[PDB]
């Protein structure tokens, strides 16, 4: 199949998300292997936020779900300090897009 690494993801995701015109960046970089991933979007078109974090199936088979049922601005950015004082190495890549994008290659949960 294939063999992709965090790193790679968080590369590409950023190129992609600039390229729809996004101010989307890296705000913290894990192990380039073996780290795990949080993907923040906020909407300042419409004044809203989501964020998401990866999760993992049976299989190991991957989605981005969404583990903080808030809207509000505060308890999002929280989340991406909260995950990285359990998690190793965890990056964070940060999409303030216009309409909410996520800019993702992956399925992702609501």
């Amino acid at each position: 199949g294939m063999l992709l690494s965090t790193d790679i993801w968080v590369a590409a995701l950023i190129r992609r998300a600039e390229l729809g015109g996004a101010f989307a960046t890296v705000a913290r970089k894990g192990d380039a292997r073996a780290g795990a991933v949080l993907v923040k979007a906020v909407d300042r078109r419409e004044g809203t936020a989501r964020l998401f974090s990866e999760a993992t199936r049976g299989d190991g088979e991957r989605f981005w779900m969404q583990p903080v049922r808030s809207t509000f601005e505060p308890d999002l950015d929280a989340y991406a300090e909260r995950a990285a004082r359990i998690d190793p190495d965890i990056w964070v890549v940060e999409i303030e897009d216009r309409d909410g994008r996520h800019f993702l290659t992956e399925p992702v949960e609501s």
